DNA sequence: CTTTAGCCGCTAAAA
DNA sequence: ATTTAGCGGCTAAAAG
């Protein structure tokens, strides 16, 4: 350990939650993301997009959990349009009806800039 | 030491080329096996295998883009024979032009100017 | 050493 | 038992 998580890994057996974890651990041992990145064999995007998963704010965080989005792309594009316009990001989300694809994504964040 | 089961850790860890699955799909087929009984032997979609048959008999131009690396894209490649069966010359023509960028944004639009 | 733009893998549902 | 439609992983390049 954690060979057998980069093994893991490796064999894709592993969920975002999963890797994200083993990302916290790294980073509380004092690694740096990009070293992380290569012992892995993954870029420094997929650490940034993984480390996000780690503190959501809470109403990304139920979506995500309920499966609302399942996209990790689109989890971080809506964390990164909330650490601007937090209250709008949250009223979007508030609408259940509200279809969230990259696509409606983009059209939220086009919007906000704008 | 079987082959599918191989075939199916191989497949988790991506180290198997296009090449290198539509090879073993032929070889599932030629031993008489359907292809969507191949599909479920390696947990993979009947897409995902008919993608990947398309591989084992290219025309000669796709061919040369894919073997090339001129076109990595395997969707794209299947999207090309599609058009190709269809309109041969006009996708010939498209193609022996090499300035041409290829990306499922060109060839779609290619297939619009070609439905009409 | 995090963001945007985007290719590409894949399969869901459709044809 | 193909094709279209489009979501979603992972990142090069652009931005910081």
């Amino acid at each position: 350990e954690a060979d057998q998580v980069i093994e893991n890994l490796q064999r894709n057996e592993l969920t975002p939650r999963e890797i994200a974890d083993f990302i916290g651990r790294e980073l509380a041992k004092g690694k740096k993301k990009g070293d992380i990145a290569k012992e892995i064999g993954k870029s420094p995007a997929f650490i940034t997009q993984h480390v996000t998963l780690l503190d959501l704010p809470e109403k990304i965080a139920d979506a995500f959990n309920t499966g609302r989005v399942r996209d990790v792309t689109v989890v971080n594009e809506l964390v990164t349009a909330f650490k601007k316009r937090p209250e709008e990001v949250e009223a979007w989300l508030d609408d259940d009806t509200q279809e969230i694809t990259r696509g409606t994504v983009k059209l939220l964040r086009e919007f906000l800039d704008e």
